[PDB]
């Protein structure tokens, strides 16, 4: 129902990784999101997709 939200929260850290955060690492039911302040940009796109996927069922 709403599993992409958890890491989408990780996105929150990720967008922060760009400045505040530094390294995000989460566990999902299909893929893994482990990133730092080097690929977080490319990741933010991936996580951004994730984000938009959040609350897929409301």
């Amino acid at each position: 129902m709403t599993r992409q939200e958890e890491l989408a929260a990780a996105r929150a850290a990720l967008h922060d990784l760009m400045t505040g955060k530094r390294v995000a690492t989460v566990q999902k039911d299909g893929r893994r999101v482990e990133f730092t302040a080097t690929s977080v940009s490319d990741l933010k796109k991936y996580i951004a997709e994730l984000e938009v996927q959040t609350g897929m069922t409301q």
